[PDB]
């Protein structure tokens, strides 16, 4: 395919152009105040989002090369909400400013990797100020109101939230699940969680965010790489004869064509998954002979011992429900029996003594508390099953935000954070003036987030960003209620995590673009 | 897909185009004046419509961006029909009118949020103040001539409507019947009802208003969500026998493929439906089996004790009627027996006086009353039943309208009752002038669908809407007359309900107008 | 009426502080709240007494300048049609 | 330059009264009232000029602070006196 090749100011023009227009796009809805932006949807009204994310996404230029631009930007705005689920448009705001005024710096002839340099190194201080700015919420009643925050400032949301993690503070797994009664309901079912993948991108089900609640599905559990097609429809056709749906939870398929194929096949006719199992060898494996005995079920495969092709129903793990998604198997309550699952407990118990290995003992100390603790099932009985049906996002909403913010603490929310950082390191310098000039580029990006949202309430932003920078500690400004106030008393908070991730994805794109040199792209 | 991107007054002067161009169109066509508005149709004359949805649902504009501004007022038109039967051109004159001076006022720098909360604070109040104006017409004899007024002020039509109410003056259930006999005929059977709507879009039958009116049909009925086309072909064999459509009532069938699927296949075949079961968990499945008693069915799955796939004819509900449509199910006459449908009534009688749950003893009093209460069948026996069929639309006109009057009573109609709301609240002062300047656009607002309707009459607005501004109470312009009266005694009146609709409606499309920063639409 | 002339008057200090650099909103407000002939020497981004700093306006200038500006612009506000030869 | 800066302000801001429907000559005539009144209150806030150091000042800032233009004008003021003209 014929190429244009695009250099220097040529290129960085073009690029700053699809860069502003994504940006503009997502920053007028940030907080509160953020003005709705009409989608065209093709049938139908079009869709008003005051959500960033859908506008992002939706944002596609004509331009080749200001096209790249804006996915460079936009991809890593995904990539903070994939670290944090949020500051999505805080990357954004962000990776604008820092990018707009650093290429501004490389147009004067000033040394590209230097005031990417001065950039990073500004950026790298402001992440440990930022820890030492930090909150520790670990405690429950801390939780019972950083939940309450967390879920959009509801309160109803949050105690639920707050309600289970008193439950397991930390690393408990809490789901949500459609409340079967009026009144809510809570309890602890010692089933599974593993962070893996499923095996293809394909396989989402129902639920509006890639995911696959499955109810009560069979489930396979195989300790070789297993022989595709020939030996896989002998099960499926035993599968097939109940009606539920199969996840092969294996090192993988001998892959290359029934890992991509299965689920292109599947879909429409029976509905069948597939994992990879979690951790690599011994380790993977012993591992998924700990799910089996917590499922209820044995492993299977020609390779070792324990031949596949004639499984019955029986041959098979069962669980009450089963979540799965791009990132995660989740396992809610087996068919196992109290008694075999503790089959385990005794060999667990045991090897903690004794393993010759730190990171085997670190396992064997993570997988007895993991194994023991279970998921907490959350059951939201709202009076009415849709609208807890609708709260029900928000809960997923809540925990996304209270397991970061147990994780790393809370910073005072509303950009008074990056104000504290920025004027905190003021006093930085780079070496030579470029990585000076890049250090002041980053501590004027800090401002941005606070004074973009001042913008949408109306107020001007200068004012209130001087009595901010002005102000101590928590001091900022409600915008909602239009007043300065301590925010963390206030309940304007959010996880040290997120506002992290939001700054070093915002660097890592920064630095990319004034370093670009040439940008080549399709003819159009 | 490249989008173009719009921003400012750039986007709002392009999404007021479209709302002008849609509301000039219906706004014609208000009142007993109305001119017609010629719709092309592909094949045949051009229909001439005087009604303001047949022509909404036509506009389409060819700017990408136009078009998305008529199609959010649409929506919100039509929003206003679906709370209330009627209210579609009257939200349309009233979202025109906040819409075009909002947009002038942001367009001058005024502040758009607060512009939109002191709309929102005076539409908040006018709604208080409509409710104050309003009628009770909860005795029958005022539905005698609410009837007739509703039913396009006829007098046949609305009376058959008053005496079935007279029937059940609330609550009862009345459905419109093609007459078998000359004389008009009505019967109360104690049949059933609930909103829940069908589970496709598609599900569609003879009666142009989106509904399933279906003969002796049998019906289907599930306690767990059901396994779909390996199950219900056996049921459908047996159904296909004996030539008779099926209804499928349960939770849901396991749905993302047979429910999406089963109406494309089935239609041309067979005629087969699939509706939710009213409530959830144990008052959903309670209330399967309450229908169940009724119907003189039994409730039907693999997993609780009781297989479906080899099920008969017997093995099934039927009712001599059946209704089904987006938002309703309705059976108008049982197959059961009336000793077997009262084994529920001692059981229904008895749990009223001591159920341990408030909303429990309130769903079990509500059941009571509508078990007993049943559908009223309507007869129109008119001598001309083609005339009945034609005249059987307006039945149906009259009833949504004396449904909505019952449940909020009777406002003067003719835009009288806003311009009172207007008058009564001008004192009402916003916190800002911003604010201030919404309040009066909100007020102002409120006259234009009395003076809209004038100036189709012929006479000039302005000396009418003077005249009715200064009169008292319910004095009015009776424009198909063109004389003033006391409106309510003339008999020009509408439920609270319908005009508080529209009222609300109007405001949350022109409040997303306002606020509208940016609008993204795909490139042309 | 009254209202547009008293925030016009904060126009020339807010503009010299935008050829500066510093935010002028919150310079204008600095001054405001201060008195006297307290203001923002512009050379020396520093708040000082005027007089003191040698910042002095000769008052006709100023004086000629409001009411020049007032009367033309007071016409402006007034037009509702124009009138000029087609393109 | 002052008073473009004024009138520019004074018509943006009216333009924006207008718009809301303010009678635009009544805003006029708000506007010249403001005006004559603010021109009394600067004769009041005005205090003489004369001291050679405040002539040069005024020269200076009225020079873009250029202090050797200032100083000059100064001595040539003082040396042909008030009936003098300098070029
Ligand atoms: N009531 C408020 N007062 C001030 N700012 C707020 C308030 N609530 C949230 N914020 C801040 O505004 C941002 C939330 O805006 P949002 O629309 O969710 O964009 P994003 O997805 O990037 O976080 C966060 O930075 C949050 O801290
Ligand atoms: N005889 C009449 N006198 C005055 N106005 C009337 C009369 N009859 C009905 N109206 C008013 O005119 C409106 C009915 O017009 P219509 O064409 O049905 O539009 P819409 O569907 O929005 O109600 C209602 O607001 C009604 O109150
Ligand atoms: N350091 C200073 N502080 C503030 N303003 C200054 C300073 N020095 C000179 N000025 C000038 O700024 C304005 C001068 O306007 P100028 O640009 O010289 O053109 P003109 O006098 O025609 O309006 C005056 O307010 C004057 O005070
Ligand atoms: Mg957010
Ligand atoms: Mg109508």
């Amino acid at each position: 395919a014929a190429k244009d090749v695009k250099f220097g100011n040529d290129a960085r023009v073009k690029m700053l152009r699809g860069v502003n227009v994504l940006a503009d796009a997502v920053k007028v809805t940030l907080g509160p105040k953020g003005r709705n932006v009409v989608l065209d949807k093709s049938f139908g009204a079009p869709t008003i989002t005051k959500d960033g994310v859908s506008v992002a996404r939706e944002i596609e230029l004509e331009d080749k090369f200001e096209n790249m631009g804006a996915q460079m930007v936009k991809e890593v705005a995904s990539k903070a909400n994939d670290a944090a689920g949020d500051g999505t448009t805080t990357a954004t705001v962000l990776a604008q400013a820092i990018i707009t005024e650093g290429l501004k710096a490389v147009a004067a002839g000033m040394n590209p990797m230097d005031l990417k340099r001065g950039i990073d190194k500004a950026v790298t201080a402001a992440v440990e100020e930022l820890k030492a700015l930090s909150v520790p919420c670990s405690d429950s009643k801390a939780i019972a109101q950083v939940g309450t925050i967390s879920a959009n400032s509801d309160e109803t949301v949050g105690k639920l939230i707050a309600e289970a993690m008193d439950k397991v503070g930390k690393e408990g797994v809490i789901t949500v699940e459609d409340g079967t009664g009026l009144q809510d309901e809570l309890d602890v079912v010692e089933g599974m969680q593993f962070d893996r993948g499923y095996l293809s991108p394909y396989f989402i089900n129902k639920p509006e965010t890639g995911a696959v609640e499955l109810e009560s599905p069979f489930i396979l559990l195989a300790d070789k790489k297993i022989s595709n097609i020939r030996e896989m429809l002998p099960v499926l056709e035993a599968v097939a004869k109940a009606g539920k749906p199969l996840l092969i939870i294996a090192e993988d398929v001998e892959g290359e064509a029934l890992a991509t194929l299965v689920v292109n096949t599947m879909r429409g006719i029976v509905k069948v998954a597939a994992v990879k199992a979690p951790g690599f060898g011994d380790r993977r494996k012993a591992m998924l002979q700990d799910i089996a005995t917590l499922t209820g079920g044995t492993v299977i495969s020609e390779e070792i011992g324990m031949e596949l092709e004639k499984a019955t129903l029986e041959d098979l793990g069962q669980a009450k429900r089963v979540v799965i998604n791009k990132d995660t198997t989740t396992i809610i309550d087996g068919v196992g029996e109290e008694a075999a699952i503790q089959g385990r407990v005794a060999q667990i118990r045991q090897q903690i003594e004794e393993a010759t290995s730190d990171y085997d003992r670190e396992k064997l100390q993570e997988r007895v508390a993991k194994l023991a603790g279970g998921v907490a099932v959350i059951k939201v009985g709202a009076a009415t099953e849709v609208e807890m049906k609708e709260k029900k996002a928000r809960v997923e909403d809540a925990l996304h935000a209270t397991r970061a913010a147990v994780e790393e603490g809370v910073v005072a929310g509303g950009g008074v954070a990056l104000i504290r950082v920025a004027s905190k390191l003021a006093d930085l310098r780079g070496q030579n003036e470029d990585q000076n000039v890049g250090i002041k580029v980053a501590l004027r990006a800090m401002e941005a987030p606070l004074r973009q949202i001042v913008l949408n309430c109306g107020e001007e932003p200068s004012v209130v960003a001087n009595t901010v920078k002005g102000g101590d500690g928590n001091y900022g400004y409600n915008a909602a209620t239009e007043e300065y106030g301590n925010m963390i008393d206030m309940g304007i908070l959010d996880p040290t995590k997120v506002t992290r991730s939001a700054l070093q994805y915002a660097a890592s794109v920064a630095g990319l673009m004034i370093t670009t040199e040439c940008m080549v792209t399709d003819l159009p």
